[PDB]
């Protein structure tokens, strides 16, 4: 639509809920395709089928400013279902050091996966979830320095539930002093 607005995030409860208040500044549209056809796009619905790897191609707007890079999550914040999130954020996926306007297959040579790609957690009778991708800014310095989520070493080594017990991807973004800039969602059940 470009980046969704406030108001349409309000509506749909993504401020509160995903971001506390309505200070967040999007401004860089991302577009996100799992494959030809199935994209993320303003909470339009999409089938569980599909979503198992990792976005083949992903773009944004703009490149982020120099000495600085993208970070992006993904989360269910309806995790286990949308009427008892008892573990919001879940945490499927997050890369850090992105600097290019396009990724594909969810890396690059700039790129540090702190979280490798895990697909949608959604049980049948939980209701719609909210899957959300969050974009935000990261020192280039910083980008493998994120206080919370610790360079990779295997699942042993963190929790998906709660966002790695760091409670909520905002509370890691402002924690470490990045910038949101943008925002997609979608809703998805399982038949």
């Amino acid at each position: 639509g470009g980046p969704p607005t406030i108001e349409e995030l309000k509506r749909e409860k993504i401020i509160p809920h995903v971001f506390p208040d309505e200070n967040v500044d999007l401004t860089v549209d991302m577009y996100i395709s799992f494959k030809s056809g199935k994209e993320v796009n303003h909470g339009n619905i999409l089938d569980l089928a599909g979503t198992g790897s990792v976005p083949r191609n992903i773009k944004f707007s703009e490149e982020p400013p120099e000495d600085y890079c993208y970070i992006l999550f993904m989360i269910d914040p309806d995790f286990p279902s949308r009427r008892r999130p008892d573990g919001r954020d879940y945490v499927h996926w997050a890369v850090s050091g992105i600097k290019s306007k396009e990724l594909v297959k969810g890396t690059d040579k700039n790129c540090i996966t702190l979280l490798p790609y895990v697909g949608p957690s959604i049980k049948k009778g939980t209701g719609l979830h909210r899957i959300s991708f969050i974009l935000s800014l990261v020192k280039e310095e910083n980008k493998g320095n994120v206080t919370g989520v610790p360079l990779y070493r295997g699942e042993h080594y963190i929790t998906r539930v709660k966002f790695n017990n760091c409670q909520s991807a905002y509370n890691v973004i402002q924690m470490n002093d990045m910038k949101i800039v943008g925002f997609n969602w979608c809703q998805m059940r399982r038949k």
